[PDB]
């Protein structure tokens, strides 16, 4: 396999200034025609013309409209098409082709492919190629000229990127439509849609500019009424990005288009973004609470990229996290600002320290911008999105609001219209923090570190403080452990958001402050401090890392109560758990080793618990983090923390620790969940899709959260409180019904209710499923084998598939069952995936990355499944690479 470097980039000998395209859809095939007008560039030395183009059939190809022969002039092998130098000319000229490709059957939904009845494309990063030839990399700028002809009966509306500047009929039923896009863009950025689509739209005023912006979004007919809520985020978007950067759409028009089979959550194509409908469509009769920060977040994304990606463009694949991290980054501030609840950006660390981190430690750990690649399909990862994202988030932590927005306008100004490198990026933000500093000898130098380093960095704190001298010291220290890319980690420039709080009345002690820690170690001395302070660390998690605050479960409890950061909160909370887990984890794996007939446990903190019921009955304090406090960490994110990891005494340890706190705490429970029940269940908006009350949805997400500790518990008469709750209007509390009846003889009464009310929406069977996956069932095996026989069966469709395996293979009990049962399940799912989709395959392998993490069995069943998935003879590059890159072969 080819392996890409990073250190190897250089410019085409070539230049591609116009395309022309004529895509002519029929019913089985599809003919391309395109003619590049091209030339030769000042870094041309004589070589070859070689074009990308996969699984391309060659039905002609000509230079300057003479036609080129095969073998003499040409070789094509399925990959990439050679016009010998001695037939490329020496000055501008044209290329052009006509290819066949096929829709219908392409099944791994990359290029051109058919879902359902709309046709679509998937171009980023490099599948422009499997629609026509080109130099398919994303610094070959280009004007394109796109003309699609289709059947008129089946596919009345057709989309490209740029204006429809004309609209035709043809013999036979078809019709066409061109549409120019004067604007130079990389080719991952094209798109084309065809089919019978509805819409909604409306037409948004710009801020500054005073431009009309015409928005549509459009959706299979079936599904047009789940559309508004889209289109409200689609105008949320662009109000934020002028409200806090200044920056206005550019473009007469912007299409979203929901898609049913999609590998991932959206993409930007310029004026013409496609989505996965599960991250565009939703009612509020059809779709859990969940949708709704999906719908804004992923729309915002998308948006959001239309500087950070469309305009301003990579100059390489390498330089990925530049656009992607960035955008994650303008994506969070904007759903933590239309939320303006504090959970969001604890979802966010939520699913970074669990997720991330677990990645991080694994043999696939990676900087967030790589130093080589195979696949690039695979060079999508939780690590370039979401640690790009909080390496990006710290130079606004780092500079503070003022003097970002100052950086952020001089990267915007200075490399719009071009492409740019995530050196440009850090070069904007050292001249805003030379103006913060009022030092033009101030510099980012070490920052770039972030870039190359990979690892979690470890930071640790001593303390100490004087009465006397009213001074006290925090002692700062930190490590990344070495891993396979870097032998010697150097220190970071690390970012620390610190409060200091007065133990006596819980007030703020020092106005904020960020410590930048630049070395291995550092002392910071703050003097007037009259009594001895807890210090809250890392507010708002300001630097992705691991953080051991050496505080006692005492001063955790009182942070926990009476500090003002929502994320040191959660934190002092979380470690509070991961404390005790540590300990009765060590004494039950101690029991079961030792085959102990008798032995002790240490209780869950009594201090703890009463500060649990103390904040969950302050009816002030905020529901979605009362969910947070009630819930155990993340099982991925406990895995970090131990070696060897028995899943089975994890899951008792668990159990142990949710019961204690039940048997003080359920009185509370119950009490809240129907005190909770007025305000989280409330109609008055349910016909109204303009209308999203994100603390509504963080109440329900308690009342569903306490229902399910309560219905564990075996809650007398809780099963009254559930089948109740089956009959609410809401999906997300008629689902939870059916995963809390589990542990009931109702169960599969839930099931069949559920699933009649599931069935006649594509995408709220696929939440139906997710809830069935997700079921604590003893016969989940079974469960299972009857989700493949009567729902699943051969569907394609990613969606299906994820819904019905990825919620079960987090199942601590069941997944892991020592038999190697959940492992081979899922393994024959990969290699029956892999065989039509590679990217969606590499996907469901997720619960194998933390392999070596396990207790040594767990280890040997799952290596034996990877190994037996390595030697099937048709496994795809995706696949091949990814294993072996896991199993450190
Ligand atoms: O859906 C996501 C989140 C991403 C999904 C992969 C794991 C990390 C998190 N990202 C979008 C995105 O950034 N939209 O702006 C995205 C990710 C990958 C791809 C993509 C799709 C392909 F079919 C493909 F072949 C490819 F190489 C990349 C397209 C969009
Ligand atoms: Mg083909
Ligand atoms: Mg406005
Ligand atoms: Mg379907
Ligand atoms: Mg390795
Ligand atoms: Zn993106």
């Amino acid at each position: 396999p080819k392996i890409h470097y990073r250190k190897d980039y250089k410019p085409s000998g070539f230049i591609i200034n116009q395309v022309t395209l004529n895509i002519n859809i029929h019913d089985q095939e599809t003919i391309v025609r395109s003619v590049l007008d091209m030339d030769i560039s000042k870094h041309n030395v004589g070589e070859d013309l070689v074009f990308d183009g996969v699984g391309l059939k060659i039905n002609e190809i000509s230079i300057n409209n003479k036609k080129l022969v095969e073998g003499e002039e040409y070789t094509y092998d399925n990959e990439f098409l050679t016009i010998f130098s001695k037939f490329v000319p020496k000055s501008k000229f044209a290329f052009s082709s006509e290819v066949i490709i096929h829709p219908e059957t392409n099944y791994a939904l990359t290029g051109l492919y058919k879902s359902k009845n709309i046709i679509v494309s998937q171009c980023e990063a490099t599948g422009f190629r499997r629609i026509t030839f080109f130099i398919d990399r994303p610094d070959m700028m280009a004007k394109y000229d796109v003309t699609v002809t289709a059947d008129k009966e089946k596919y009345p509306v057709l989309l490209s990127n740029g204006d429809k500047v004309n609209e035709f009929e043809i013999p036979g039923g078809r019709h066409g439509a061109r549409f120019n896009d004067p604007p130079l863009k990389p080719c991952y950025l094209f798109a084309v849609v065809a089919g019978d689509l509805k819409h909604l739209s409306a037409t948004y005023i710009t801020k500054y500019t005073k431009k009309k912006v015409e928005l549509y979004v459009f959706s299979e007919e079936k599904y047009v009424s789940k559309l508004q809520w889209a289109l409200e985020c689609l105008k949320k978007s662009m109000a934020f990005d002028e409200d806090y950067f200044g920056l206005e759409y550019d473009l007469s028009r912007l299409n979203l288009v929901a898609v049913s089979d999609f590998n991932v959550g959206a993409m930007e194509n310029k004026g013409l973004n496609i989505f996965n409908a599960n991250s565009l469509l939703a009612s509020k009769k059809n779709s859990i609470d969940f949708s709704y920060a999906r719908i804004l977040t992923v729309v915002g994304h998308e948006y959001f990229h239309q500087y950070t990606g469309n305009r301003v463009t990579l100059r390489d694949w390498f330089q990925l996290t530049l656009k992607e991290g960035l955008t994650v980054h303008r994506e969070n501030l904007f759903s933590e600002e239309m939320t303006k609840t504090v959970t969001t950006r604890l979802s966010h660390v939520d699913l970074l320290r669990s997720v991330q981190f677990l990645e991080d430690s694994s043999p696939l750990s990676h900087p967030i911008r790589p130093e080589s690649y195979v696949s690039m399909e695979n060079f999508y990862t939780t690590t370039v999105y979401d640690k790009g994202s909080e390496v990006m988030r710290m130079y606004l932590t780092i500079l503070g609001e003022e003097y970002y927005k100052k950086g952020f306008d001089i990267y915007i100004k200075k490399n719009d219209g071009n492409t740019a490198t995530c050196e440009d990026f850090n070069y904007a933000m050292e001249q805003a923090y030379k103006m913060k500093k009022a030092d033009n000898s101030a510099n980012l130098n070490q920052y770039l570190l972030w870039f190359s380093q990979s690892g979690t960095p470890h930071v640790s704190f001593k303390y100490n403080y004087d009465a006397e001298k009213k001074q006290y010291s925090i002692h700062v220290n930190q490590y990344t452990k070495p891993d396979e890319n870097q032998k010697e980690k150097k220190p970071l420039f690390i970012p620390i958001s610190v409060g200091l709080i007065n133990p006596e009345n819980g007030k703020e002690m020092i106005s904020q402050t960020t410590l930048e820690l630049t070395k291995e170690s550092d002392t910071f001395v703050f003097n007037n401090i009259a009594v001895k302070p807890i210090p809250s660390l890392f507010r708002g998690f300001s630097a992705p890392v691991y953080i051991e605050d050496q505080l006692t479960d005492e001063e955790r409890i009182l942070l926990l109560k009476y500090d003002s950061d929502a994320f040191v909160r959660y934190n002092s909370c979380t470690n509070i758990y991961m404390k005790q887990i540590l300990m009765n984890y060590n004494e039950f794996l101690k029991a079961k080793n030792e085959k102990l007939e008798s032995f002790q446990l240490t209780p869950v903190n009594a201090q703890f618990i009463d500060a649990i019921k103390y904040l969950l009955e302050d009816p002030h304090a905020d529901a979605g983090f009362k969910s947070y406090i009630v819930s155990l960490p993340q099982d991925r994110y406990i895995i970090n923390f131990v070696s060897n990891l028995d899943t089975d005494v994890l899951a008792d340890t668990k159990e142990y620790i949710y019961k204690q706190i039940g048997d003080k705490l359920n009185d509370v429970y119950y009490k809240m969940f129907k005190s909770l029940e007025a305000k989280a269940d409330d109609l008055t908006y349910f016909n109204d899709e303009s209308h999203v009350d994100f603390d509504q949805m963080n109440m329900r997400t308690l009342r569903n959260t306490l229902l399910s500790l309560l219905s564990k518990a075996q809650y007398p008469n809780i099963l009254n409180e559930i089948i109740e709750h089956s009959k609410s209007p809401y999906p997300s509390n008629w689902l939870t019904s059916l995963s809390v009846s589990a542990y009931f003889d109702k169960y599969f009464e839930l099931y069949d209710k559920t699933y009649k009310l599931s069935k006649d929406d594509e995408l709220l069977l696929q939440e139906w499923l997710k809830t069935v996956s997700r079921s604590d069932r003893k016969d989940i095996y079974e469960i299972l084998k009857k989700l493949e026989n009567e729902v699943l069966k051969d569907s394609k469709n990613p969606n299906d598939i994820r819904a019905v395996y990825l919620p079960f293979t987090n199942n601590l009990r069941r997944f892991h069952d020592i038999s190697g049962k959940g492992y081979k399940l899922i393994a024959e799912v990969i290699t029956k995936t892999d065989k039509f989709n590679p990217m969606v395959a590499t996907q469901l392998c997720e619960p194998f990355k933390l392999w070596n993490k396990l207790d040594t069995k767990r280890q040997e069943l799952m290596l034996n499944e990877m190994n037996t998935m390595l030697q099937e003879p048709q496994i795809s590059n995706n696949l091949k690479e990814y294993l072996l890159r896991l199993t450190n072969k």
